[PDB]
């Protein structure tokens, strides 16, 4: 799976980690998390966040 960041603050989200606080469990692709979901450094929304191609 690929990491994604949030293109306001920079935040890096790895699917290997998840955001467990916010009910993202480690191992989920970006495109699964629940779209009301929002970065959890900076709090905008998924739809500022770009894929981080390796
Ligand atoms: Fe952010």
């Amino acid at each position: 799976m690929k990491k994604y960041t949030c293109t306001v603050c920079g935040y890096i989200y790895n699917p290997e980690d998840g955001d467990p606080d916010n009910g993202v469990n480690p191992g989920t692709d970006f495109k699964d998390i629940p779209d009301d979901w929002v970065c959890p450094a900076c709090g905008v929304g998924k739809d500022q966040f770009e894929e981080v191609e390796e």
